[PDB]
């Protein structure tokens, strides 16, 4: 009946899920303590209901991007350029918007590798490779602007429209993937944030989608861990199912035998808990999913995995 719209999950196995932090595939379950820290992403957020939250955007290829024009070079440090940003889509950034950031800002402290390219109305183009420090103060998105560092010092053109491809990290000085940046700068708070998440059931522990990302120079394994992959996102905000509790069970399955893996809960605000006990990865069947089985409470105790 009205208000009663099922709720599904895509068909989809761990090889055909996008992470919803960085631009990148899926590549393992994993599961974490994180005692002491706060988990709070701000990119891969949304309600079980399709509402998106945070920075969340809907394109997977501007998930840390940039776009803008370059106003004007450093005058005492060349390899930086003043960045005056718009939406990763195109239109103007409104700074009133109730949002912290531009939609798919990083959400994360970094020096980011990647590439910044123009092309003027006549067609002539550039590219140059650099870094997006998200922890400098000069990292101020929610004002309109970031700096951006190259290699190059003389060969980017202002007033163009201006594109930055996130690449990888390019080293890991104050790369921190729980950190929110300042959207601000220094001394503003941030705004809008989606909240932070937790187990709040003894024995539980989030269950993330992780990514290895790359690494230009160092020793990282380049975890960066969403809460939901970007298709299921995608499918929530299509569907728009209502939630009639906190808590959607679902299990992991293999389609040709209906045999099911292990078990876990899937929060209504957009995260998956499961019964586990230290830091592990997963391995999963690569034809297997997640399905929806049925609505639970925040107390429902589930099989150990
Ligand atoms: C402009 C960026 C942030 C600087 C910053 O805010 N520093 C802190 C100032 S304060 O002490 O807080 O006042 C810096 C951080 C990392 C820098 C880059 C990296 O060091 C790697 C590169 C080094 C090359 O010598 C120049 C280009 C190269 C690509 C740099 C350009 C400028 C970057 C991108």
């Amino acid at each position: 009946g009205p208000g009663s719209k099922p709720f599904t999950l895509p068909i989809l196995t761990i090889g055909e899920l996008s992470n919803s932090r960085f631009p990148v595939p899926i590549d393992e379950l994993y599961t974490s303590p994180n005692e002491g820290v706060i988990v709070q992403p701000q990119n891969g957020r949304s309600t079980l209901d399709g509402e998106l939250l945070g920075t969340t955007q809907l394109v997977p290829s501007n998930i840390c991007a940039l776009r803008g024009r370059i106003n004007a070079q450093v005058p005492d440090d060349h390899h930086q350029w003043n960045l005056q940003v718009t939406n990763t889509n195109g239109t103007p950034f409104d700074p009133t918007e109730d949002v912290p950031a531009p939609l798919g800002t990083p959400d994360f402290l970094a020096n980011i590798y990647g590439v910044t390219s123009q092309r003027n109305p006549n067609n002539t183009c550039r590219a140059h490779d650099g870094v997006l420090a998200t922890w400098s103060p000069k990292f101020t998105p929610k004002l309109g602007s970031v700096i951006l560092g190259t290699w190059e010092e003389s060969d980017l053109d202002l007033n163009q429209p201006t594109r930055f491809t996130p690449v990888g990290l390019f080293n890991t000085d104050h790369f921190d993937q729980w950190a929110l940046p300042s959207y601000s700068g220094r001394l503003t708070l941030n705004m809008n944030l989606a909240p932070s998440v937790s187990p709040l059931f003894p024995g539980e522990q989030l269950l993330f989608f992780r990514s290895h990302i790359p690494l230009k120079g160092g020793t990282s394994d380049g975890a960066i861990d969403c809460l939901l992959p970007q298709e299921w996102i995608q499918h929530f905000y299509q569907e728009s199912a209502p939630s009639p509790t906190d808590v959607a069970l679902i299990r992991y399955t293999n389609p040709d035998t209906g045999r099911v893996l292990f078990e876990a809960k899937l929060h209504r605000q957009g995260f998956i808990t499961v019964a586990n006990s230290g830091s592990r990865p997963i391995v999963v069947p690569p034809n297997g999913y997640f399905r929806f089985d049925s609505w639970v409470n925040q107390f429902y105790s589930l099989a150990p995995m």
